[PDB]
């Protein structure tokens, strides 16, 4: 059988308890893009606009090989060592906050909600400047591994033939791992927006040139051994603010058969593409999840909360804080007395702050054989990384190493060649999180810790 | 009286998980559009405004895995399924969307009613977009279910029938099928009765018809069959008011009010008409993704897939988008905007993930009970085991040979039955699940939950 | 409510962003998008206090001990929120025809 | 805490309003440096203590 082993069915749980917690994370940039300033280090203003999936690649230290071994507690040789975090309170930064996004060349046929007049001119390019929000949402996903979102695309016109310019393709649905900074879907497109709209004339600019996903919790819940994400927390709300019909060619046609025709524009009815404007709704602080202990016990995961390679993939969403900020900076060193906006260069950036906080239990695992080897068959890699019989390795390589650089002209291979095991998620972006010292046992001295202790 | 069923239905220890890997089906909101073949190629109509009805194929356990006849004496007994536990896993993120109508008549409002045409005489109509009620439904049964709906009734005395005239009115009950247009709260009526205009209200429903499901009937269920579980939950408000245009075939009395002068002497419209509307959603209020193992269905039925046939019902107001594809008509896009430059398209998506937990019952069969049962229906018995419940035969009557006839007795046809439920004339999302039967259950989330709930 | 504020952009527009239009849309305009916030609604519920505080235990290590006999109390309230308007007639007499 | 409850506004006469990019109703504009609009406003409900 494939039959999940399930952590605890061999993870020797312990009395080990630990604290960790992250002092502040902070970053700012612009609501859309990176405004480059020619690069490179850095000389660009990035984007900063958190409506992106948030992935902290969360690193902890090897408990295996802490160092010193009276090994009184344990023989690693049998019982190799691993973290499990148990309790978490992520301390969340900032006041609450909010903002707007728009598009000047946002099309529209008309505001067909309940237009005051219902005029409908048939001229193109009347696509104007409109801004808006989204679904009020808090979610977090916790796991040993990253996550998968799913999203669409103009899928393969896998019909043998090919077809018409501007013809509708068949649309294919795609799963992808979510990564740090991945753009969120917000209410509109776990798909490729950018692909989707030939026009670029629609939605808020921020997503125009975009693609997003929606997180695949369901598959991810369907997890192989209840790992990946072994914990997940989610909260979302919205309503529709205002109604339109878009402008655009109907790439298809309406059946007649829906109406008795009229005269003219009524003989020939206009667009059928009806389109609303969103909104998340009011906020109260009350509904913020953040800042409490989430002690975990049993979990969905049949890994009950452990990370080999010390990586936890902290995945998160918060709608409670949206703004990139406006500087009206005078062009003039004078401050004129008649104000013209023109005497001002005006600028936009958003800023974000963070704390993760933890209560762990390291647990120790005695090597059992048709099970360890099963673990190899779960994945060997860790196990390698806990190693065992014959490393193997290679002396001549091992010696060599660090010699060069203390210069840059003398030898100028300048590190063309690497040495990693490799994390594939190298090709992926994280917020790189390490914590190998937030390590504490000062529960007492740890906010959460106090609670935790209390939690006992 | 009917009886609780376990009574004759022998309980076991049997536990299974079975669960749907994925359901998916997609297409254009309001309609389908042929795209040749037209076996098959088309643009289907897909809107989540189609009713979700599952015909579920389930193991005839009497031929199944772990048949260890601790299970039964197969002779004296038949095996029968009950799914006992259910968690309807809901796909996609939540969303929504709108519909509309260009030829949406509209006389007017009622407060910005500071001017009135007041005839138009032509058709008024403007382009309109629209919303409707928040609603969440579940219904579980082993039999497909029936909704209730409207028709303009008919001139019982065909006397005095007038051209496109007000009629006497009938309420109709009918079975619901898969994908069958859902009712937001109307279509339990024909449109194509309703508006002799056939161009009035929203397009989407314009040429439609629905029904609304009757629990009552289905709690006038004879044994708890098409309904052994039912859940429905809606919240709603009215967004905006209006008055539509229309030459009132009804008459408003004068008596009721003073005449003034002119416009204020004459009467105006009484065709008060307003907006439907849902409001704000949150997942908090979400119905689905909830695990029932159910202690007891209020049915006398202890939730059995008769003949391994199950019927699953659901409604969800939380996603509603068919998406607009802006495809340029130009080789590559130009630089100036023109709509022309783009052919735009609308398509819809639905995914589902079912997870389930069963317990079989074994049946010691006893005569009378069988009989009983036979009286429920027989196809039942016919399932396994075959006694001649059909006889008698008769009580005796009649003369019948003659039927070489001829010109001598021009008698009866007579039409035969076809069986195959009726369901076979009808649609489901067809669901075979005898493959998903899982004997560990823990590898089912729900299974664990379930296990946990134990 | 939403506006965009007029201003002059000190941060800049990729074109690569929209299909152009003509003129006013060949280049479009602003992106200075600005909403108004707003409190929401009141009822009597929502006053956080006039309630006893028994301390049971401070979140911090000091359990509320009065060094220097000096205590520091922090508080915030919207609820009352208002200012008063005096209309003082500029006239001692009060005209019996209004003029502002 | 004393008093009944009450609420209010703050404003700005010389506001740089571009335009309503909200319902953008009836329609949108172009330019001027007499961009100095008279505006009134409210914000978030809050009670906090330490």
């Amino acid at each position: 059988v494939a039959k999940v082993v399930s952590t605890d069915e061999y993870v020797t749980r312990t009395s080990i308890f630990y604290h960790a917690g992250s002092s502040r994370l902070l970053t700012v940039g612009h609501p859309y893009f990176k405004v480059p300033k020619g690069g490179n280090g850095r000389q660009d203003v990035p984007k900063v606009s958190a409506y992106q999936y948030r992935v902290f690649r969360v690193k902890l230290p090897d408990p295996n090989k802490f160092g010193l071994p009276d090994n009184t507690v344990y023989d690693p040789n049998s019982q190799r060592l691993v973290w499990a975090c148990v309790g978490v309170e992520i301390g969340r930064g900032q006041p609450l906050g909010v903002g707007l996004s728009g598009h000047p060349l946002y099309n529209k046929l008309d505001d067909t909600e309940n237009s005051h007049v219902a005029s409908a001119v048939d001229t193109k390019d009347t696509r104007d400047n409109v801004s808006v929000d989204y679904k009020q949402t808090q979610l977090c996903i916790i796991g040993c591994v990253p996550a998968i979102g799913e999203h669409w695309t103009k899928g393969t016109a896998c019909k043998p033939t090919t077809v018409v310019q501007g013809d509708c393709p068949p649309l294919e649905l795609i799963n992808t791992p979510i990564e740090d900074g991945d753009m969120v879907d917000t209410g509109y497109g776990a798909m490729d927006f950018k692909l989707l709209q030939d026009n670029k004339s629609e939605v808020p600019l921020d997503i125009c040139q975009s693609i997003c996903k929606y997180p695949d919790y369901l598959q991810m819940s369907a997890d192989a051994y209840g790992d990946s994400m072994f914990f997940c927390l989610r909260r979302e709300q919205v309503f529709a603010r205002h109604f339109w019909n878009r402008s655009g060619t109907m790439g298809d046609q309406l059946p007649e058969s829906l109406y008795i025709k009229g005269t003219d524009i009524r003989a020939n009815p206009g667009s059928y593409l009806y389109s609303p404007s969103p909104s998340g709704s009011v906020v109260t602080s009350d509904s913020q999840l953040f800042n409490k202990p989430y002690w975990l016990h049993k979990a969905q995961g049949l890994n009950n909360g452990i990370c080999w390679h010390n990586q936890l993939f902290l995945t998160v969403v918060d709608t409670t804080r949206s703004t990139n900020l406006s500087v009206c900076a005078s062009t003039t060193s004078s401050i004129p007395n008649v104000y013209t906006p023109t005497s001002f260069k005006e600028y936009a950036r958003h800023v974000e702050e963070f704390d993760l906080q933890f209560i762990f239990q390291l647990c120790k695992i005695t090597l059992t054989t048709e099970v360890m080897s099963y673990i190899h068959n779960m994945n060997t890699t860790i196990l390698e990384d806990w190693n065992f019989g014959v490393t193997p390795p290679p002396t001549a390589s091992l010696v060599d190493t660090y010699r060069f650089v203390q210069s840059a002209a003398v030898t100028c291979q300048k590190d063309t060649a690497p040495p990693v095991k490799q994390d594939p998620y190298d090709k992926l972006k994280f917020w790189p999180v390490d914590l190998k010292e937030r390590f504490s046992a000062d529960l007492d001295q740890f906010p959460l810790g106090r609670k935790f202790l209390l939690q006992l």
